[PDB]
């Protein structure tokens, strides 16, 4: 199919994928449900490490149940609409309640029936620098994305928010001041990393969900990136290399906060600093790198 590296398209001020632009009415009208979970990131954020930490949660840790489908079918990508390939908003119309649905949209293009049906939202939150990092070599694999051109192209892409899903720096504040107004757990990404059994227990008061000690330590076992990396069910190797080829870089690249130093020069780290510094210094947000 003739579908990939296309130029992104508009959406209500947001690049996009062309297909999903094209479908974009089916993505506003989506209804969601009172029960069901969203799952909220900027791109590259630990969305894929959430969603099968939430499937773990409903299935009681049971791995094998957790292995019935790809985590992209178990947790669908709720705007992703490709022809021919996929429809995120036709999957969750046909899955049973509660769903879990993820989600990379910015808050003011979100659906509104998730306003509409004051639905519990679980925002994961990285460090930009090593968000850009898992971003260029997620550009170089996933072939939906337009080409990223050189690091250095890339990093000055990311910096102006020409890239899926827009700038980052707008995502995480503006998801930010969201939760003043609904539900909304807010994680970090190297929380998860410093203690995901501290960050599991969050979730799990979010959910109203008690469980045993043997339970989550089955959860947080089944999370880890080196299990996660090896499960075909998450890894997404199941993809078709013209989707997603793991040769150029594997999904489950490396799962580590810092990855940034191997990448950035000096002057580029420099020059990011300064940039980010003025765009961050309107919010209460903070972040570890
Ligand atoms: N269980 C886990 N623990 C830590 N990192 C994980 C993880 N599962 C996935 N990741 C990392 O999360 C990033 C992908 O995020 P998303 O799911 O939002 O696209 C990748 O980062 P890197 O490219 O830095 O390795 C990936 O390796
Ligand atoms: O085809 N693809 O590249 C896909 C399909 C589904 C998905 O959730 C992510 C990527
Ligand atoms: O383009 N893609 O195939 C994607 C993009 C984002 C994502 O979370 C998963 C797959």
């Amino acid at each position: 199919l003739d579908v990939f590296r296309r130029e992104l398209v508009d959406v209500e001020g947001i690049p996009l994928f062309w297909s999903i632009a094209e479908h974009w009415s089916q993505v506003e009208s989506f209804e969601a449900r009172p029960d069901d979970i969203l799952i909220s990131t900027y791109p590259k954020s630990g969305t894929t490490w959430v969603s099968e930490i939430l499937d773990l949660i409903y299935n009681n840790g049971d791995a094998e149940k957790c292995k019935r489908d790809a985590i992209y079918k178990r947790v669908p990508f709720m705007e992703l609409i490709i022809p021919g390939i996929t429809n995120g908003v036709e999957m969750l119309n046909n899955m049973p309640s509660p769903r879990i649905v993820k989600t990379h949209l910015p808050v003011q293009l979100l659906p509104s029936s998730f306003w509409k049906n004051d639905c519990k939202i679980i925002y994961v939150a990285r460090n930009a620098k090593d968000v850009v990092v898992s971003y260029y070599y997620f550009y170089q694999m996933a072939k939906i994305h337009p080409e990223p051109g050189t690091w250095e192209e890339f990093l000055e892409k990311f910096m102006a928010g020409q890239v899926s899903f827009g700038p980052w720096y707008d995502h995480v504040k503006s998801w930010w001041e969201k939760r003043k107004e609904y539900r909304i757990l807010y994680l970090f990404y190297e929380d998860m990393k410093e203690n995901p059994k501290c960050e599991i227990q969050k979730i799990l008061k979010f959910l109203e969900k008690d469980i045993p000690e043997e339970i989550l330590n089955k959860i947080l076992y089944h999370s880890s990136f080196s299990v996660m990396k090896e499960n075909p069910s998450a890894n997404y190797t199941t993809m078709m290399k013209e989707e997603m080829d793991h040769s150029v870089s594997p999904f489950m690249r490396k799962g580590i906060s810092g990855d940034w130093k191997n990448q950035f020069t000096v002057a580029q780290y420099e020059k990011f600093e300064e940039d980010y510094v003025k765009k961050m210094e309107d919010s209460t947000l903070k972040f570890r790198s």
